């Protein structure tokens, strides 16, 4: 089908021309063969994009390589940004994800409370109630865009719930403040930090909900295993977060000359940590291109990163999705995917815009 044509085109073409950051590979879902080939023949790979903002950059495609970059913030700087294209000046709000340790470590401490375990324990029964209602309102035996009707709805609910937003003069004035800045974003320390949490927990949680549904459509063996024993939901949530890799990569910038995969990454070079490709390294992961809930070491995966920038919201994400999926199995014995998805046109955000689903029956 498509996956074969791309395998042909990828192994055929001259390896230096492989530009993994092409967003048209990620939307057509044809990017796996390119990454597989690099993983073998050119693990640390110099490529060039047609786009200026990007230009030439290193693709780090293997698990251990990626870790060596992620964990080493002395050499590999999260400044000035963490996406490939260099910063404009549309949005100058201070993101601590694109800040380096001393300054970075301080700002992070300001958000660790809001995602602390005793606060998660407060939120759980609320998230569950609220998820329960969103799901009780879905239509039965009628086709819906799962992304708009379920993933966005549930994702919006969680973020609202996290910050006790509306869903009174100061509570209301803060929401409005936040809504303002989030709109501008799409088109000042503590405010950025709060905007980062929202941005960093929106499309990632969204896409993992849409992801799960497709994964189970593609593996009816593993749907059965899940509905038979619901104790496997946290496993399934892990394996989806690997399988789907909502943030495909994160970039860094070398502060000195550095040797990785026997190649000299030069000072000031851009380095793309391809988590999407590292999550499928045969060398570290058994049966990497298999949706496998009961795979051993289900938790060992790159999708939340490693090192000082490791997703601060990882346990909230896993608790959100756990509750969501408890509540989904309770209500719907089938989530039949009736048409092919329509994927986001980005090599950063690996996600869905459309996912046609029918829910036949309830309870
Ligand atoms: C499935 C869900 C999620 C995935 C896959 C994900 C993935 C990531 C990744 C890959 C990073 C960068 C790691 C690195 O550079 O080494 C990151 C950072 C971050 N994520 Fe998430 N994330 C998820 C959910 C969330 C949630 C729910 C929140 C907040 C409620 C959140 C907030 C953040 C923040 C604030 C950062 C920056 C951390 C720092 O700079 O120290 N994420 N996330």
């Amino acid at each position: 089908d498509l996956q074969r044509a791309a395998r042909d085109a990828a192994y055929s073409m001259p390896i230096e021309e492989i530009n993994p950051a092409d967003p048209e590979l990620f939307r057509t879902d044809t990017m796996w063969p390119y990454f597989e080939r690099l993983r073998k023949e050119d693990p640390v790979h110099w490529g060039v994009s047609p786009h200026e903002d990007v230009g030439g950059y290193w693709s780090v495609t293997k698990y251990n390589d990626i870790m060596a970059v992620d964990t080493n913030h002395e050499v590999f700087s999260s400044e000035p940004t963490i996406v490939l294209p260099d910063p404009a000046d549309d949005f100058t709000l201070p993101m601590f994800i694109a800040m380096d340790p001393p300054k970075h470590d301080v700002q992070r401490k300001t958000v660790q409370p809001i995602v602390a375990p005793n606060h998660l324990a407060y939120l759980e029964p609320i998230i569950r109630e609220r998820a329960g209602k969103i799901l009780d309102d879905l239509p039965i035996g009628e086709e819906i865009n799962w992304v708009d009707k379920v993933s966005i709805e549930l994702t919006t609910m969680t973020l609202a719930t996290l910050f006790d937003f509306p869903w009174n003069l100061r509570r209301q004035t803060l929401f409005e403040c936040v809504d303002y800045f989030m709109r501008l974003w799409n088109e000042m320390e503590y405010l950025g930090n709060l905007i980062l949490l929202i941005v960093g927990g929106n499309d990632t949680t969204r896409n993992t909900i849409s992801g799960s549904v497709l994964a189970l459509h593609q593996n009816p063996d593993q749907d059965r295993k899940l509905r038979e024993n619901p104790g496997l939901i946290p496993a399934m949530v892990s394996e989806t977060i690997r399988w789907q890799t909502p943030l495909a990569y994160m970039r860094r910038r070398a502060k000195r000359d550095f040797e990785l995969g026997g190649k000299t990454i030069r000072e000031g070079d851009k380095v793309a940590m391809w988590y999407v490709s590292g999550n499928r390294d045969e060398e570290v992961i058994d049966r990497p291109n298999d949706y496998w809930i009961e795979r051993p070491r289900v938790r060992q995966h790159l999708s939340f990163g490693f090192g000082v920038h490791r997703c601060v919201g990882n346990r909230l994400a896993e608790l959100q999705l756990k509750i969501i999926w408890e509540e989904i199995l309770a209500r719907f014995p089938r989530l039949e995917v009736v048409g092919p998805p329509r994927r986001v046109y980005s090599s950063f955000v690996k996600g869905y815009e459309e996912l046609p689903v029918v829910i036949p029956t309830r309870n």
